[PDB]
């Protein structure tokens, strides 16, 4: 499968799978979630443990707006 591309009004977001799968081996972090999760999402989640919050647990990963949204 394709990486996938958040249309966020400010610049888009890329998601890169593999950086992820490598990082994070718990999959279960984002996988195997209880049903709504696709509707759920949103700049709220985003900017929680959706991506922001979680680099920020784990001590890697983009945390500040423009290593994130690029035109
Ligand atoms: C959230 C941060 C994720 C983590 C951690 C893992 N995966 Fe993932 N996966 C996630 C998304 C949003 C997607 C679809 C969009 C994309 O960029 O691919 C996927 C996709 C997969 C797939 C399909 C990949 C392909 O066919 O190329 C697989 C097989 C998969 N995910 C498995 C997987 C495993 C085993 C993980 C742990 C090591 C893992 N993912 C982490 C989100 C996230
Ligand atoms: C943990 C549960 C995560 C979630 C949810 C998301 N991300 Fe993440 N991401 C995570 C880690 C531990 C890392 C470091 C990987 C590395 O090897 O550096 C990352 C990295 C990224 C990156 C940069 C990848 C690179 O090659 O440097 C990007 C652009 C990124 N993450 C984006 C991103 C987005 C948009 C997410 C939500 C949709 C997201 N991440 C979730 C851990 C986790
Ligand atoms: C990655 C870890 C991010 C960081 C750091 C920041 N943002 Fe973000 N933002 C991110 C995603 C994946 C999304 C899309 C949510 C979705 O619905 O898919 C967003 C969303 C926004 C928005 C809203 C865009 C829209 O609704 O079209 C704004 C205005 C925004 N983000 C701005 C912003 C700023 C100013 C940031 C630094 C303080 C910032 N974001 C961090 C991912 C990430
Ligand atoms: C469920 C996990 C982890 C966050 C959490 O614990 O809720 C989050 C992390 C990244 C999230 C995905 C980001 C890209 C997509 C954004 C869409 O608007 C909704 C579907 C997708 C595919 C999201 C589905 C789900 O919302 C994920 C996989």
């Amino acid at each position: 499968a394709d990486d996938i591309v958040l249309k966020a009004k400010n610049g888009d977001v890329k998601f890169p799978h593999k950086a992820h799968q490598e990082a994070v081996p718990d999959c279960k972090k984002c996988h195997e979630k209880g049903p709504g999760k696709i509707e759920g999402f949103g700049k709220e989640m985003a900017h929680g443990k959706g991506c922001k919050g979680c680099h920020e647990e784990m001590k890697k990963g983009p945390t500040k707006c423009g290593e994130c949204h690029k035109k």
